[PDB]
């Protein structure tokens, strides 16, 4: 099996895994849509509550099946519980990485592709101080670019280079992950890491010079670091907070379960987890927090930045940030740093979140690592077809494998690993091997009260949201539902095929 060959090549493998387009795009809307300062005592609390635990798990998990030759989570939930239900419940760890990557790919696309326009300066010229003959142009810059719709039909058409730079983008992961570990995934990290880091500084900086009548960067720093205590008993905000440290830290998406099973047995995960989560909540709070939201703030206050957040996703790191900086000199270079840095940030997500089904074809179905990496890379680029063409598809899977599934799954491998497994066997097995040990008050963070944490969201979120969704919703969602569920049987049926040719490997020696 493949190892990780250095101790950094890991932490920024770990790293890169973590750090992605959910702390330069989803971080800032989230923080802003949930009150700036109100949003950040949850996001801290769950931080410690959810976030860390969780880390240091998956990690001990990954780094226990990797040792017996197993990355994925159908055959390590098997190794945890001897049981059939824990192959199944063990799908969902291809599941849930499969489907994410589906869209998330295709969206680390577009910043390729506009990371292009914006160097070669093929980009809207707004007419030199109306603040809508100014967002205008850009809006219809992605509108054109993804191919929203113009009328009454859920159909996307995106435009002919969109496409094509979704082949590149999809090339660009292959050429890494082809490589392996060490000689792909790990070399890369090397570069990647350093460059992203940089890129961020350098607008974080440029954006810290930002000032408009309407106010200054800092602004927006006060308006993200200021406590609202009155927030605290609203249960969006902690599922806001919760489902943000979730998907800034990859849990519950069987990522770094994957990466940390390239860990050898003896090798520290302690000291290795809790510098990788570290490091992604530096980039994301001291980064990625102070580039979309000062600016906007800086802009047009307080009260417009809030509405902004509020409107989509994607309108501030698509739409407004580059409108912003067309007002600056270079500003359409800055814009290029900008997509050039939040693709990169995506390169190295989402090669993360592709080796799962990879490791399973090498591991489970003993293909190379070759037809692996294209088979994975055929299922991905076929399926993203759908997200493509079908308007608010991306929302739906989103929501399914980047919402829900994750934190199922999070409380999932946690009930498995500490509950089923054994509370006592798990803390030796992600203690064994550590530079420093955990907190001894983790270990009750970890049986008692992360799983209840979780548990009453779950409740809540299944209660007082996940209904409006069922019924509330446009037709097509059932064309994406079918789809995603369509796949879920599929991998059901290689962990069938899987678990057949061990049975006639066992019986041939
Ligand atoms: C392998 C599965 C293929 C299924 C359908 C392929 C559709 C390709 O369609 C292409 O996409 C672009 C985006 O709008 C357009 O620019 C092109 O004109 C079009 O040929
Ligand atoms: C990284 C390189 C990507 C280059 C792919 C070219 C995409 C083809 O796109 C075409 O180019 C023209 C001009 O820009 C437009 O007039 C056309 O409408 C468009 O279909
Ligand atoms: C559920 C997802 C199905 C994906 C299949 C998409 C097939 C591509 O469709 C084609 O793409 C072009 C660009 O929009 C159009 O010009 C063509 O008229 C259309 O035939
Ligand atoms: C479910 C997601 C799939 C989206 C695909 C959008 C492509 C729209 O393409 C349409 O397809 C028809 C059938 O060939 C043609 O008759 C139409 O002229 C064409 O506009
Ligand atoms: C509720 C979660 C809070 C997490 C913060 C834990 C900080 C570490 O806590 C420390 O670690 C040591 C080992 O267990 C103890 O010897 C110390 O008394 C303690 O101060
Ligand atoms: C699916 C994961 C790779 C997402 C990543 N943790 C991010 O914040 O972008
Ligand atoms: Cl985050
Ligand atoms: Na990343
Ligand atoms: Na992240």
């Amino acid at each position: 099996r493949e190892h990780w060959a250095t101790r950094l090549g890991l932490i920024l493998a770990m790293a890169g895994n973590a750090v992605g387009l959910g702390n330069f795009l989803r971080f800032p809307v989230q923080a802003a849509e949930n009150g700036g300062g109100a949003f950040m005592i949850p996001y801290i609390i769950a931080f410690l509550l959810v976030g860390i635990p969780l880390m240091w798990i998956e990690w001990a998990m990954g780094r226990y099946g990797g040792a017996q030759g197993h990355g994925t989570t159908p055959a390590i939930f098997y190794l945890l519980w001897r049981n059939r239900f824990a192959k199944i419940l063990g799908v969902f760890g291809l599941w849930i990485p499969l489907v994410v990557a589906i869209y998330y790919v295709y969206i680390e696309s577009w910043t390729l592709g506009f990371a292009i326009k914006f160097l070669v300066g093929l980009v809207p010229e707004p007419p030199p101080t109306d603040p809508d003959s100014i967002l205008r142009p850009f809006k219809e810059f992605l509108y054109s670019y993804i191919g929203v719709p113009k009328g009454d039909e859920p159909i996307l058409k995106p435009s002919l280079f969109a496409y094509i730079v979704f082949l590149i983008t999809m090339f660009i992961n292959v050429s890494i992950l082809i490589r392996g570990i060490s000689k792909g995934i790990e070399r890369f990290a090397k570069i990647a890491m350093p460059t992203l880091f940089i890129l961020a500084v350098f607008l974080v900086i440029r954006v810290f010079l930002l000032e408009t009548p309407n106010g200054t960067a800092a602004d927006g720093l006060n308006f993200l670091w200021t406590p609202d205590f009155e927030k605290l008993k609203d249960p969006g905000v902690w599922i806001a907070a919760v489902g943000q440290i979730f998907f800034t830290l990859s849990l519950g998406f069987g990522a770094i379960i994957t990466y940390a099973s390239y860990v050898r047995k003896d090798q520290d995960i302690v000291l290795s987890g809790l510098t990788a989560a570290t490091l992604n909540e530096k980039a994301s709070v001291i980064l990625g927090g102070s580039i979309s939201i000062p600016a906007a703030v800086a802009f047009f206050g307080v009260a417009n930045a809030v509405a902004i957040a509020k409107a989509g996703a994607f309108n501030l790191g698509f739409i407004t940030l580059p409108a912003i900086f067309s007002q600056t000199a270079g500003g359409t270079f800055l814009g290029f740093l900008w997509f050039f840095l939040l693709f990169f940030a995506g390169l190295t997500s989402s090669i993360a979140i592709m080796q799962p089904m990879i490791a399973f074809l090498e591991d489970e179905l003993k293909l190379s690592r070759k037809h692996a990496v294209l088979w994975t890379a055929a299922i991905v680029f076929f399926s993203a077809h759908l997200v493509m063409f079908l308007n608010k598809s991306l929302d739906e899977m989103d929501f399914w494998a980047g919402t829900i599934g994750v934190v199922f799954f999070g409380l999932t491998e946690l009930i498995i690993f500490f509950w089923i497994f054994g509370a006592d066997k798990a803390w030796e097995e992600i203690n064994r091997g550590g530079i420093i040990k955990v907190p001894r008050i983790y270990y009750y963070v970890m049986r008692y009260i992360t799983p209840a944490f979780l548990a009453v969201l779950l409740v809540v979120w299944a209660r007082e949201y996940i209904p409006k969704i069922m019924e509330e919703t446009h037709w097509t969602v059932w064309i994406t539902r079918f789809y995603i569920i369509g796949l879920f049987l599929f991998l059901t049926f290689l962990v069938f095929l899987a678990e057949r040719r061990r049975n006639h490997e066992s019986a041939g020696t």
